[PDB]
DNA sequence: ACGACAGATAATTTGTCACTGTACACTACGCCTTTTGTGGAGATGTCTAATATCTACGTTTTAACAGTGGCCTTATTAAATGACTTCTCAACCTTCAC
């Protein structure tokens, strides 16, 4: 062994409103984890590729949250925070994007899939519902690794102005 | 007396020559034995490199398959089908109609 070494993994920040599907992508990037190998390590086995995808049905519960708040050392009630809170109806599919938040803080908001959301306050933007070079739709949160669309790789800080 | 002068005289050798005894008569280096150092095969003993044989050293290669790992969304309501469960399985009397 390492001497007076305390078992340890790769840790990320979580950003302020960051989903749990842009968090989980960047915490098994960072530790080349395969989204089975985090739900395997956490022991709530396949769950994490449903949650990666904005699959809630159930929710994530209680025990799953505190389960993966043990190998992510992120508590649950920040993890609670990277979700819808109660009663405010999301959608997973069209996956939603401001761009100059992008431009900002590289992570996808949970509040971009709001059913209640379509501009960006802070910005005054109509957000993107897919690519707007090239009307691709995004990928889920969890494989933004290069901060581009996949298709045409334009970066998302360029879509900013492409915007309203 | 003895012996001592010059010369006699009985030896001594030098030289002749008639006589005779003998070889020439072909007939020894030759017959035979032993040793002996040199020499010619010719049976026999001497003793190796080497071209294998003759397995093993074990070492690669295969394929079979075993184990790890990723992925796989989840809910409601209706329908069909197959099943399960529960409940039930009175009876005598009155009244008004020919
Ligand atoms: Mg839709
Ligand atoms: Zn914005
Ligand atoms: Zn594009």
């Amino acid at each position: 062994e390492a001497p007076d070494v305390k078992p340890w993994l790769f840790l990320i920040k979580p950003y302020e409103g960051e989903s749990l599907s842009h968090f989980l992508g960047r915490f098994r990037r960072a530790n080349h984890l395969s989204a089975s190998g985090l739900g395997t390590l956490a022991g709530i086995g396949a769950i994490v590729a449903r949650w990666e995808r904005f699959h809630f049905n159930p929710r994530p519960s209680q025990q799953e949250l505190e389960a993966i708040a043990s190998v992510v050392e992120v508590d649950a009630q920040r993890l609670a925070q990277m979700l819808p809170p109660a009663g405010v109806g999301m959608q997973h599919e069209p996956i939603r994007l401001c761009g100059a938040c992008y431009a900002e803080s590289p992570c996808h908001r949970i509040e971009w899939q709001y059913k209640s959301v379509w501009k960006c306050d802070r910005h005054q933007l109509k957000i993107l519902a897919k690519c707007p070079n090239c009307q691709a739709p995004f990928k889920m949160p969890a494989l933004w690794e290069d901060g581009c669309c996949h298709r045409c790789r334009m970066p998302f800080a360029e879509m900013a102005k492409l915007q309203k």
